[PDB]
């Protein structure tokens, strides 16, 4: 194969890339994203305060922008996100009781039906577990609604969208540890009881050379609960700048991840967050930390990328 895209293809797996609609004016930027990739989800488009900035008023059009993108080139789109602590505008942390699910049913409704028969599959709820185990803490869907609120919306969700598949998303959920586990319980009875849920996404935010030995393992045992797997928001980052010994970690790194899915049946595929480490979030968030993608800033192909084509 010549690109990432082929090689995925061939493979009968995805592999996409988080996507800034606003960057598509950039051609070199379009250009790798026209071709490297198979599958797109919106970087921030399709989150809460990207969509909903006032109650009950949408704005839709940079969301439209990636959907049309995908429908253009011919990509698989995936929806990110539904439900999430984070980026939520203060109208709805206003809010309370019966108010705040009310406002949380009205988004993911609206949202799931603005995007009916174009987004194949959601992260209806995204970070919803802690590290060490349990609930997460600093949550308002925790905080204000309590452990309910996530089947009630994947309900929602396909209520919405009867066809679309319903997926739970996380972080440092890689390796099964205390973090997966929880998630795993979940997952496990939303399945025993009939709640939709058809996949489960690990973002996979890892750090050059300390990729989770049992990953595949892991992804293995979610597998068989019945429920698709897909690594979602990847990057392995390492302390900047980079030189030969990082890169050559790093390639080896996207390797293993990549081969880990390959390595499990149900594993739809592999999505990158991102497409060059000029935009990657990882500097502004992890201050010293950066060239975590697999084109560097000057769009230039890293070691990653020949390990990813291996691997596939
Ligand atoms: O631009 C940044 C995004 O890349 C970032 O995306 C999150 C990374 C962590 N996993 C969940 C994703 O939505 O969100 C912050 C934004 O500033």
């Amino acid at each position: 194969a010549t690109t990432l895209k082929e090689a995925a293809d061939g493979a009968g797996r995805d592999f996409g890339f988080a996507l800034d609609p606003n960057r598509l004016s950039e051609a070199q930027y379009k250009a790798i994203a026209d071709s490297e990739f198979n599958l797109v989800v919106a970087e921030n488009a399709m989150k809460w305060d990207a969509t909903e900035p006032s109650q009950n008023s949408f704005s839709f059009g940079a969301g439209d922008r990636v959907a049309s993108y995908a429908a253009d080139t011919g990509k698989e789109l995936y929806g990110h996100t539904l439900v999430w602590h984070s980026q939520l505008p203060d109208w709805a942390k206003n809010l309370n009781g019966s108010a705040f699910e009310s406002a949380m049913v009205n988004h993911v409704t609206k949202v799931a039906d603005h995007f009916e028969g174009k987004v194949a599959s959601w992260d209806v709820v995204n970070e919803a577990f802690a590290d060490g185990g349990g609930r997460r803490q600093d949550s308002a869907f925790q905080q204000k609604l309590g452990n309910g609120y996530i089947e009630t919306a994947f309900r929602a969700a396909r209520a919405a969208d009867p066809t679309a598949k319903l997926c739970i998303n996380d972080y440092n959920v890689e390796g099964i540890n205390a973090k997966s586990n929880s998630l795993y319980d979940l997952v496990k009875d939303f399945k025993a009881r009939g709640v939709p849920l058809d996949c489960v996404g690990f973002q996979s935010h890892l750090i050059v050379g300390q990729v989770p030995g049992d990953f595949r393992q892991n992804l293995q045992r979610f597998a068989d609960l019945g429920v698709d797997v897909r690594i979602t928001e990847l990057d392995i980052r390492m302390r900047t700048p980079s030189d030969a010994t990082k890169l050559a970690t790093q390639a080896a790194d996207y390797k293993k991840v990549v081969q880990a899915c390959m390595q499990v049946t149900r594993c739809q595929g592999v999505t990158v967050w991102g497409i060059t480490d000029k935009y990657s979030w990882v500097p502004d968030v992890f201050p010293g930390e950066g060239a975590a993608l697999v084109w560097d800033a000057s769009y230039a192909k890293k070691p990653a990328y020949a390990a990813v084509m291996e691997a596939f």
